[PDB]
């Protein structure tokens, strides 16, 4: 049945931060794994992430992903690399307790409650294609059937739907991301989406607006590949939805390919390659949601990035101004956003930037996990300096602007230019117009803009720094420095646009 459309709607307001548990904020330290995959202090925590709260809030953001937090149960002699993965909580055995490395029932209930209270949505990481091999049986008796990966459907499927079901019930999480979702036949996802709409709409919570409201059903693929492939195995046919929203790795790939280069050293594009990207979203069905992304905890980080193609590296101001430009296209792109933890302050792995293949697993820097670094969290594991402050206040800055303008979330997207120095957008939704455009170029450059190509009736006027572009002959004068973005409302729209 369809994407149930009062849940489309709050996803376009998702701004989401993605946590990794073992390896963001020690907030216990007598509990933790103590290994893993990475080069973090792999003691992290629920009580870390509930002491982050009120920073996550300040960022803007409005809800939170964590990875897996389910018991991964060591068996007697198992190696380290099993340890190792155990801390990962990818390859789970209990889906109905916590990990005693992370915390407690009780602390999961507490940390949901506590970030409801703040204003923010909880999303879990469920893994419903594999496990550890030691799997046990759910409270209603059920296993999962087949390999430990991949587990067999539909014969999993029950199980799967008690696993689902279970958290939102007990804990009123506000839905899923889906790890490796094309190893769950999209039949099997319908079914399941049905299960996650059931239960969210049997019990509410308390927002932090006083309003009981159900929790929100949300739902986001993890599908690794370009988007024939996201849709075959994630949105489903067109008419016959199998999930509604998935991450956008295609964009995600062009965004850092234009700012950036990407793992393999593909760089250097510009305005014209981010535009082919988002104008393949035309291969979606109409109840697609993609959800953008920087980075996560299987890429490498934007700045060791910037690093390994030898572009940028913190000590120089080119490093900020394309995380800047990079951000502030997210800022931009309608539909759900997602943040990977540190990507507001710039992080980058000390001593490391090219990729490392011979022995990388035992030293945490594989490309698959080297990003899993210990988090740096202002007031609480770190001090930031000049620059990391600049940064996230102007992602600050970026979450809030969204947060106004339904334009920015929501808004029907029409390129007005994408060539290899400049990207602009117009964005609109009802009665809120703007223009978005970013330098994909390390020169300054003035952009000649003719009011009649973008509807605009008067004034440009930029919404962060308030600085007002007029017009001479019907045409603006736009300066831009290398990277630089700007988000210029149309105050005085054309009566057709
Ligand atoms: O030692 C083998 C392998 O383990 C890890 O891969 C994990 C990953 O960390 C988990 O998050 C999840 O994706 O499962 C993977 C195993 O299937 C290391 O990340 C990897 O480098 C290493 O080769
Ligand atoms: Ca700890
Ligand atoms: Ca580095």
């Amino acid at each position: 049945h369809m994407c149930d459309s009062a849940l489309t709607a709050q996803a376009n307001d998702l701004r989401i931060y993605q946590v990794m548990v073992e390896s963001f904020v020690n907030g216990d330290d007598a509990i933790g794994h103590g290994t893993g995959y990475g080069t973090s202090h792999h003691k992290g925590d629920l009580q870390g992430i509930i002491d982050s709260l009120d920073y996550i809030e300040s960022l803007g953001m409005n809800a939170i992903w964590l990875t897996p937090i389910f018991d991964s149960i060591p068996v007697e002699g198992q190696d380290h690399w099993a340890d190792r993965l155990d801390a990962t909580g990818y390859f789970t055995s209990n889906y109905f307790a916590v990990d005693p490395r992370f915390g407690t029932m009780e602390q999961a209930k507490e940390l949901v409650e506590k970030a409801h209270e703040k204003g923010l949505y909880v999303f879990f990481d469920g893994v419903f294609g594999h496990h550890k091999d030691n799997v046990v049986p759910s409270p209603e008796g059920r296993l999962p059937v087949g390999e430990n990966n991949p587990v067999s459907y539909p014969e999993s499927l029950a199980f799967y739907q008690e696993v689902a079901t279970f958290w939102i019930e007990e804990l009123k999480i506000d839905g899923w991301r889906l790890d490796q979702a094309y190893q769950v036949p999209t039949e099997a996802w319908t079914a399941i989406r049905a299960s996650v709409d059931e239960a969210s709409k049997s019990v509410t919570y308390v927002n932090s607006k006083g309003e009981a409201v159900n929790p929100l059903g949300y739902m986001v693929a993890e599908i690794w590949n370009n988007e024939n492939y996201i849709k075959e195995t994630g949105y489903g046919a067109e008419g016959e939805p199998a999930l509604c929203s998935a991450f956008d790795f295609p964009v995600r790939y062009r965004v850092v390919e234009t700012f950036a280069a990407n793992e393999n050293g593909i760089g250097n594009k510009g305005g014209k390659w981010l535009d082919e990207g988002m104008n393949l979203h035309r291969l979606y069905p109409s109840h697609a949601q993609p959800n953008l992304m920087l980075g996560n905890h299987d890429l490498v980080r934007f700045g060791d990035l910037l690093q390994r193609g030898n572009i940028a590296s913190p000590e120089q101001a080119e490093y900020w101004e394309r995380h800047k430009a990079a951000l502030s296209f997210q800022a931009a792109y309608s539909g759900p956003i997602t943040l990977y933890y540190g990507e507001e302050i710039g992080d980058e792995l000390e001593g490391y930037a090219q990729k490392v293949e011979q022995d990388c697993a035992v030293q945490g820097l594989c490309d698959d996990h080297v990003a899993r670094t210990s988090a740096n969290i202002d007031g609480l594991t770190v001090n930031l300096n000049e620059k990391q402050r600049d940064l996230k206040q102007y992602v600050s800055q970026l979450m809030t602007l969204r947060a106004a303008h339904p334009a920015l979330s929501r808004g029907e997207r029409t390129n007005i230019v994408a060539n290899e120095t400049v990207y602009i957008d117009h964005k609109q939704a009802d009665d809120d117009a703007l223009i978005y455009m970013v330098s994909t170029t390390a020169d300054q450059d003035t952009v000649e803009l003719k009011a009649s190509d973008i509807a605009s009736d008067g004034q440009l006027v930029d919404l962060l720094t308030g600085k007002v572009h007029s017009a001479i002959n019907g045409e603006y004068q736009i300066s831009l420095a290398p990277f630089e973005a700007k988000f210029l409302l149309i105050e005085t729209p054309s009566a057709s646009g």
